[PDB]
């Protein structure tokens, strides 16, 4: 039993915790299905678990946290309102799954207050993060990864300072974080690489500045090695996540070798 | 001076609310939207009458009214018809959303009270949603169903989390139950003023009044319920006597104002009458064929319309003059 066998078991456990709890709630066979494609969204979550040394507790925060991401993924669909789902699904189950997660990472945590401390306190950098990013589109990367520190990194690192508190102890709460926020940014830009083409993605669209020539290549993969490295550190700080080394290199190595190439 | 209180605690969420709204990157529009909910911004203040520290009392119900409006904003996320921006909708919703949590969690008699009681009833709360939406309501019993849900649970969720974070001598369940009972009045008054002010049709209230798939009365009928709920709830010991005026005031203003916008000529449906002998006969008459009417000591003396340029007389004593005949007197 390797660590591939230990992560595909959590995302097939996050997968159904949340599909069962979309369909109990009311959710259509669609939005069911939806909720299920969301595959690295359902993933991550292990990542973020992986100082979690008690295997029921992780598995335990683990899926809380595929909740409350979902959650925010579907809040997501529901202001681009570009998906074909029904608005009033949408938003009921994004709700249901929200105060679910609430109600389990709260009963997880060391201190329950510190869910609504971590949720709070960056907030109006997130929020006013994503309307800003929507506002005004990127037109180089310095403001790119602007944009991207806040729905992508300071959104992963919220879920990241959320598993250490929930974690029990052991755990390196600016480590895991820090590690969320680097990893978060190397997948966001994955996302955006891969939605250009199948989403139509321009304004703001990294892939679509790389080909326009609003960005250059060399600094993309000068962004991503230094996102591989800053991951890679918050791995080794004490004490020590050694399993997500390969998973940085995966990721990484992923976007360099087969998402680059396809816009230069 | 209660009447002041309120308007100022209104005010007070008012400001609480729009600065907050402000301060995450939400237009002069949407702070506009937000200040115009003054019923959603009010209410928090009839939640927490039964809090005896004022501090903690507007805390608790700015910390309401936070969440209330993060609700509202999401509702209009569903529709997309208010013509706000849908980004700065979702995401100013969802940071009220998180204020609200932290500012009552910081107040709540416990520190699990607060997702414990937005966790209980979710699925009935956000399936019962869908569900009000998926088959609408084609009678009164129907209506009233799905309106348990998004209405009165709904509120309910925040009268326990008043309750909840509201310090010593709160009766949970009274609060609740409160909370319950009045969102159904004001949900109906809602229904019955947006069918105008919205174009509302399929499902809503005041449609299947107009269309005869409900009757006048039964609608009567469950707002003195309500009212009967309501009024049983704030009684409760230590009671909040100061809303008494005010369950009063909405039940009262849906039966005057707003009912016989949907109901026409006299839409109690029981047209009343009297009751008499008259040359040996027993005789009633229906208070809409009576003509004149004046007393003599406490006889109450009339004419009406028999079937024709025919004319009929009686007396009866006022003990047996319905309110409609004695009410005939005085406009004459």
């Amino acid at each position: 039993v390797d660590d591939d066998d230990k992560m595909l078991a959590a995302e097939a456990a996050n997968r159904d915790h949340v599909t069962r709890c979309v369909a109990q709630t009311g959710g259509s066979p669609d939005l069911v299905a939806h909720t299920a494609a969301l595959r690295l969204y359902l993933r991550v979550p292990h990542f973020l678990t992986e100082w979690t040394t008690d295997p029921d507790r992780r598995a335990a925060v683990s899926r809380a946290l595929a909740l409350d991401i979902v959650s925010m993924k579907l809040l997501d669909d529901l202001m681009d309102d570009d998906t074909g789902l029904d608005r009033v699904e949408l938003a009921c189950v994004c709700l249901r799954l929200h105060l679910r997660a609430l109600h389990e990472l709260e009963s997880l945590a060391r201190d329950p207050k510190a869910v609504t401390d971590i949720l709070e306190q960056d907030a109006v950098h997130l929020c006013g993060g994503q309307i800003r990013t929507k506002r005004s589109r990127a037109t180089n990367l310095r403001e790119w990864r602007a944009h991207a520190s806040t729905y992508g990194s300071t959104f992963l690192g919220r879920y990241g300072a959320l598993a250490a508190a929930c974690g029990g102890e052991g755990q390196p709460a600016d480590s895991v974080r820090e590690f969320a926020e680097a990893f978060a940014m190397t997948i966001t830009m994955a996302d955006d690489l891969t939605d250009y083409d199948r989403n139509g993605e321009r304004d703001g669209n990294l892939a679509h500045l790389m080909r326009t020539g609003a960005v250059a290549g060399q600094d993309v993969v000068d962004l991503l090695e230094e996102l591989r490295g800053r991951a890679l550190a918050a791995v080794a700080a004490p004490p020590g996540a050694p399993g997500l080394v390969p998973v940085v290199h995966l990721y990484t190595d992923d976007v360099l070798v087969r998402l680059l190439p396809r816009h230069l």
